[PDB]
């Protein structure tokens, strides 16, 4: 029964991100930029401010109940969005849908870390639900955008309402939401975790490659239309080589950095994000966009699929086997980065500039890479 | 004739740079076979590799002015006699003042010969396209002496006795100053390190050549302490940098224009980093081939994108000449095999080798961003 865990995780995933991503080409030409930047960060905030709250909750109801929680949530955000027409009730829906993101994302990160013992293997299904993260990402915007071209606005959001209730069956036949059950293992407290420069470290480089992505989401579009004058049908697109390369990194890596070298494998995809986002602000045409985007995304996918276990190995050499504090940080990280973009992007670009965001922070990105060979060989207890 | 000044100069390029490799596995060697430990004279085995390099540059600029003087000749005749001398001692050297006056007398006979010879070189090629044939040709030569010279020495420790590689060195010299016997400005570089890229560039190319500079006194050492290899295979594993260096060279040389000089040149030095974290993990001789490869390839790629950017750095803002990228580099280059082995037994005492490997490849990787400096300068 442990594949049909991960089959869960794959359509868990596939289905909560895929509602993060289908909203950006709907929401702009539905209201008609500060007011509608704020609205797309509540996420981010909201789920930051949970994920210390969910981590030790974890410790004591399993990984079961909350993936239900994150489907009903889920439901209610796409059924919401359905129907509301305004503000506030998008706003309410988006926060209802960062909220059951944090419970989906990482109630199915400790499961698979959980169910999966072996590093190897564990390399490969956290490599193939990244997989999934990023055909989600992929699949996300064309879906809303045709859909709201031709059958309607509550057209793709009823379909992913019907998919969830598929999930939310799938998860009744082999998840099981219908007792709580406590870990057995005590999880460290968040504050000890925080304490551990080795945690610090894998945190600190997810969440610096996540923000050179996060930074680059907003703040690219803007830039294109100041630089190089173009059509709105490819913005999206421009996007789609990082997200195309994401998932074929995380795939091909999470069956490749076991034996290539975990520390090695973030200590050249964090150069490589360095590096591709030095270029970025370099290209003069929307073709010259498409080798440092490939690169970013190849090399953020690196970084997750190369520490995304590298977290439950250090976890697993130091501290006590329990797993939802260690990714309740991992997915503060991701969140942080997602929340730090879009609502300071703007102020950013405006003091200092889109090219010198871009240069600190691949900078950042390649001064902290040798810090990863910290990770080499953490010691033990 | 003119090739005949060719083939003096490639000789004696070619036996500098063979005593200078072939001295690097030898010197480890030939002290510890005195004795019979090796922590407490690191620091003198790394004072007495930079000798060469601190005379070398001590001396460079006289040599200008007493060229001028006298000639060329004369002086690239000078570099032969002291280079005689520095064989035959290291010949029959046996306690290590009489080596350390060897190394000094090589580093002085290097700086003239090597000026005088190029000077030379560059009088009798007055086509002005020669030198790209003939300095490329010469510096083809230096790198099969590089390649040659390590695990020559090496080869012929365990096979020959002690002094025949160097007798033999003795006997080329013999040759190339027969060979020699039977013929016939702008912008100091004091002023062409005042600019910030040039400043910029030369610290690229000497924090990439400190990785072999610092590898040069102390892995012999480090490898008769942990692995226990053979004695003709520690300058067989530098044989891997030599190839590397090559092929790197030559396809980027190629290869490097079409993606970018600052890419390449950022490229190498977070390789050669990589590659120097690498190195202190190698558990056996077969365990180095891929770090060491890495590494010279790692450098060939910041020589082939750096040299070039030198070039355009000179001749944009000041007034080049056919020896301003050889000089620049140059004085990166003595000022990297002097600072690199000096600090090194030092650093190596205070901490272990694997320390040392990791601080240069974290000055590279940090020194890395820098290279943006160079993209597209301007006046
Ligand atoms: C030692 O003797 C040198 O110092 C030469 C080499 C130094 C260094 C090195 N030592 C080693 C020792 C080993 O065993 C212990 C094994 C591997 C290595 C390697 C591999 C890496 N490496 C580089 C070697 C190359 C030489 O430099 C040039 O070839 C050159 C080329 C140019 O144009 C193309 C120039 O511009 C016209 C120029 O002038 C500035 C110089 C350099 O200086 C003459
Ligand atoms: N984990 C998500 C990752 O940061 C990412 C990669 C590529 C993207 O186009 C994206 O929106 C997000």
């Amino acid at each position: 029964s442990r594949q049909l865990v991960l089959v869960v995780v794959f359509v868990a995933l596939l289905l909560d991100n895929m509602l993060f991503t289908v909203v950006v080409p709907i929401v702009p030409t539905f209201l008609y930029i500060t007011r509608v930047g704020v609205l797309f960060a509540s996420k981010a905030v909201m789920q930051l401010l949970v994920n210390p709250f969910v981590g030790p909750l974890t410790n004591r109801i399993g990984y079961h109940i909350p993936m239900f929680a994150g489907f009903v949530i889920m439901f209610l955000s796409t059924v919401m969005f359905a129907f509301s027409g305004t503000y506030t009730l998008l706003f309410v829906a988006r926060t209802l849908q960062g909220i059951g993101s944090s419970f989906s994302s990482v109630a199915g990160l400790g499961m698979l870390a959980s169910v999966y013992t072996d590093d190897h293997e564990r390399g490969r299904a956290m490599g193939t639900a990244l997989g999934g993260l990023a055909l989600g990402l992929l699949v996300g915007a064309p879906f809303g955008s045709v859909m709201y071209e031709f059958v309607g606005k509550s057209a793709p959001f009823l379909i992913l309402a019907f998919l969830a209730l598929l999930d939310g069956a799938l998860q009744l036949c082999i998840l099981q939401p219908s007792k709580v059950s406590p870990e057995s293992a005590k999880g460290t407290p968040l504050f000890m975790l925080l304490k551990d420069p080795y945690i610090l470290v894998a945190a600190g480089s997810i969440c610096f490659a996540n923000m050179g992505v996060a930074i680059l989401e907003p703040t690219l579009p803007i830039w294109m239309m100041q630089t190089m004058c173009s059509p709105k049908w490819q913005l999206g697109l421009a996007f789609l080589p990082a997200s195309v390369s994401y998932l074929i990194g995380t795939n091909l890596f999470g069956v490749l950095a076991n034996k290539m070298g975990r520390w090695l494998c973030s200590l050249i995809g964090m150069l490589v994000v360095g590096t591709s986002l030095l270029c970025v602000p370099l290209a003069h045409n929307i073709f010259g966009l498409i080798g440092p985007n490939a690169g970013l995304g190849l090399a953020i996918g690196m970084v997750d699929s190369s520490m995304m276990p590298i977290m439950g190995h250090l976890v697993d050499l130091r501290h006590t086997s329990v797993y939802g504090s260690v990714y309740a940080i991992a997915d503060v990280a991701f969140c942080m980065g997602f929340a730090i973009g879009p609502s300071t992007g703007g102020a950013i670009v405006k003091a200092i500039g889109f090219p010198w965001l871009m240069v600190i922070t691949g900078v950042i990105n390649i001064v902290y890479a040798p810090l990863c060979y910290y990770l080499r060989s953490p010691p033990a207890k």
